[PDB]
C-alpha cells in the first residue's frame, strides 16, 4: 500500500483527510504528527497498525527527521506528503507590527513545511510520490484582513508552484478547502487578547468556529493516494475546480 | 423602513438573502425580479406587502426599468441594490469558443448587472445608497477551470471598485459567499451535453448541488440594511473577511 | 514559412511585433489588420508580399472571416495567431457607468478577440498552431483605476487558460508587456472629456505616452514563430518571467 | 523639512528615490542604509548635509537601531520610511528546497522590513507620518518561475494594508516599479550556479539588468514627501495606476 506523511492531524481538516484515508484503501499506511499526543493516540487506538505518529512541533527539524525516518524504517519507503500547517488558533503578538511573533507564525505556517518537504524530499523522489498542500482560501489574498494569520498561511500556494518546477520526479498541488480550517469540537472560548487578534478577527474567528469538510478531506485524500494530474501539477486550485471532479466523494 | 432591490431571487443565496431581510427588520421593503413567477408568487404569498416583484430577464432593459419604477412608484425611494446574477446553470454552447454564447453570458451575470446600476444609480445617490454584489467564490481565477462560466461572475469584483470611485455618492461592495451558488432543492438531474458543460464542470456542478448559507445570506442582507463601511467601499471581500465581523448572524 | 496573423497592427506593440517577425526569420507571412489603412499601405511598402493586410474594425465578424479567408486563400493555412486588442485610447462615456459603452470596450479588447479566435481554430488546428495574446500588465486587477480600460482589457488572461483546456490541439498564452501599450509617435493632446476618462487616468494616460518595446515584442514574436512551451500552455505571464528566458532577444 | 529614512540605496530605484527626493525639495533631509559603504560615501560627498547614512545590513536589529536613532538624535523625528529591499541579486540556495537560505531570503526582503517599520513606528506615530514599500511588480504573483525572489519580494504588499488597517496614526502603501530593480551600472557578468538561480531566471536575470526609472522613482519620493492619499492607505498598486497621477513627474 501507499505510504503517506499526513501533519497537522489532531483537528479540523488534516484529521478529516486521516479519517478519509483509511475508509477509502485497506492497504494504506499513514505516519501523521501533531503537538498534542491524546488525538495521535486516540488515532492509534482506532486504527492499529495502519496509522503511526510522532509528538511534537514541525517547526523543529527534529521531529521532522523523526518522522521521515521512522516512516522509512517501519515501511521501506514514502510515497505522499499532505502538508498542513494545521487549524487556525489565536498566536501571540501577531495582531502587532511584531517580527518576532510574525517569524514565529511563518515557521508554523511556512517555513516548517518547507524544511519538511527538503527532509523527505530524497524518499519522495525515490517513489516519483506527490505532495498536496492545505493551503487557504484566503486567497482573497486580494483583500484580506486575516493579518499575518492569513499571508503566512497562503504563502504555501506559490510554494507549490516553484517546488514542481524545481523538482521533476515529483509532483506537487496546493488546494484551498472551502473553509477556514478551525477545531470542529465544541469548545469554551478562550480569552484571547487584542494583541494576539483584532477584536474583528476573533468575533470572526468565534463566528466560523460556531458554525463548522469530509469532501474536502476526500480530494486531498484521493490525490494523495492516486497521485496528482500533469495537467494540475503546480498549481494553487480551491478543491471544488473542475479540474478535481475525479478526487471528490 | 429601506427600500431594497433584489435580484437573482427564485434560488439559491438570492433567496436567502430575501428571507434573512425579512426576519432582520420589521420595516422593510423588498423589490425582487426572477424569470419564473411561481417562486415570485410563493415569496408574494409569505411576506405579503413587504414584497413586490417584476417576472423577467434583467437582460431585458424593460424589465430593469420596470423594477425601479415600481419600487419609486409604490415606495418613492431605493435605498439599497443587491445585484446578484442568481444560481449556476447550464447555458447553451458556453463550453465552446463561441462568441455568442459567451456574450449571452456575459450579458447575464456582468452587463445585465452593470445596466441595472445605471438605471438605478439616480434613485440611489438620493438616498447615498448602497449597491452589494453577489459576487463569486472562484476568486480564485488564478486559476480556474470553470471556463466563461467563471469569468463572467466574477467580472462584478472589479465593477464594485470602479463603481465606487466613479460614483461618491453611493457605496459598493462585492462580497464571495464561500460556496458556489446553486439551486439547493432537491431536482432531477439534467440532460447536459458537452458543448455547454465540460464532463468535468457538469460532474462538479452535479456534485456541488447534491451537496448544498444563511450565515452568507445574512452578510448581505446587514451590508444592504446599515449601509457599507467606509473602509471597504470598493473592496472585493469573502463573506467571511474579518472586516465584515458585524455583518455576521 | 510560418504563416501568422497579427492584430491592432497600426501602432503600439503590434506594429513592433510584426516588424520584429520579419527580423528574426526571412520565410515568415504575416496577414494584419488595423482600422486606419495607412500605417497598413506603409507596412506593405516596407516588406512587400511578406506582408498582407485587411482594412477594418474587428468588432465586425465580416472583416475577421475576410482576414482568415485571404491568409487561406493566399498562403494555404494559418499558424499563428497573435491575438492584439491595440494600443489604449479614449472610448465615449467609459468612465460613466452606461452599459452600452462597457459592451463596446468589451468588444473591442475581448469579444472580437473571442470571435476571431473561433473563427481561425479550424486552420489552427490543422498546423496544431499556437495563440499568442497581448494582454495587459494591469494584472495588477487586485487594485486598478483603470475601470473598464483594464477591466475589458485583461480578460484575455483567464481566456487563454479556457482557450487552452477546451482546444487541445492548440496552444494558447496570455502575456502582459511591462508596459501600458500607447502610441509611441510624438502627438498633439486630444480634447478628453470626464465622461471617457477620468481627470486622472488622462493625466496618468498623457503621461504613459509622452514617455514611451522591441523586447516584449519579440517574446511575442518568438512564441508566434517556435511554438508555446507545454509548461507555459494555458498561462498568464508577465514577458519578463524566466520560463520565457528563450524567447528573449 | 521632511525627515525621510530610506532603506536598499547603493544601487537601483533606490538609489534614485534618494536622488529625486533631493531634487524635489531643497528642505529634506535623508537617512539612508545599505551593506557597502562606498556608494553611501558618494552620495554624502555629492549632498552634504542632506545626507546621513549607516553602513550595514538591515537584518541586524542593531543596524535598524542606530539607523532610527541617528535620525531621532540629528533631526528630532521622522516623517516617511521608504522601505526597499534593495536590487534583485543571485543568494546562495535560493534554488533549492532549503528551508535555511528560503528564510535567510525572507530576512532580506521581508522581515528586516517588518523590524524596521516596528523600530521606526513610535517617531512615525509622533508625525502621523507614511511608510512607502518599494515592492515588486512580480504581482504577476499567479503564475511566477522567479522562485523565492519573487514571493520573499512580494511578501511587502499584504504588508502594507495589514500595517494600514493596525497602525491608524500612520499611512502605508506598497507601490510596484513598472520593472524588475536591478543594479544599472554596467557590469562583469558573474559567475552564479544553478543552487542560487536556474539557468532560465539567470538568463532572463542578465537580459533584464543588460536592458535596465527616475519615473517610478518620483512616484514613490512624492508619496513620502506630500503623503498617502486616504483612498490608497494599505493598498498594492504599480506606479503608473491612475490613483496615482499627482506623484508622477
Amino acid at each position: 500500500g501507499k505510504v503517506i506523511l499526513v501533519t497537522g492531524v489532531s483537528r479540523g481538516i488534516g484529521k478529516s483527510i486521516v479519517d478519509v484515508l483509511f475508509s477509502l484503501d485497506k492497504d494504506t499506511v499513514v505516519y501523521g504528527v501533531a503537538r498534542s499526543e491524546a488525538p495521535l493516540k486516540k488515532l492509534k487506538e482506532k486504527y492499529g497498525d495502519r496509522f503511526f505518529y510522532v509528538v511534537g512541533d514541525i517547526t523543529e527539524d527534529s521531529v521532522l527527521k523523526q518522522l521521515v525516518n521512522a516512516a522509512v524504517k517501519g515501511h521501506g519507503k514514502i510515497d505522499s506528503l499532505v502538508a498542513n500547517a494545521g487549524v487556525l488558533e489565536p498566536v501571540q503578538n501577531v495582531n502587532e507590527i511584531d517580527v518576532n511573533a510574525w517569524k514565529k507564525l511563518y515557521d508554523i505556517n511556512f517555513f516548517s513545511i518547507v524544511s519538511l518537504v527538503g527532509i523527505a524530499l530524497p524518499e519522495l523522489k525515490k517513489t516519483n510520490g506527490n505532495v498536496v498542500f492545505v493551503s487557504s482560501d484566503a486567497c482573497n489574498m486580494y483583500f484580506s484582513s486575516w493579518g499575518a494569520y492569513g499571508s503566512s498561511k497562503a504563502a504555501l500556494n506559490h510554494f507549490a508552484m516553484t517546488l514542481a518546477n524545481e523538482e521533476r520526479q515529483v509532483k506537487a498541488i496546493a488546494v484551498a478547502p472551502g473553509i477556514v480550517d478551525t477545531d470542529m469540537q465544541v469548545n469554551i472560548r478562550e480569552n484571547v487578547g487584542p494583541s494576539s487578534m483584532s477584536a474583528e478577527q476573533l468575533k470572526m474567528f468565534r463566528g466560523l468556529k460556531e458554525n463548522n469538510s469530509s469532501v474536502p478531506a476526500t480530494v486531498y485524500a484521493k490525490l494523495a493516494l492516486h497521485g496528482i494530474p500533469d495537467g494540475v501539477n503546480g498549481q494553487y486550485l480551491s478543491y471544488n475546480d473542475p479540474a478535481l471532479a475525479d478526487f471528490m466523494p
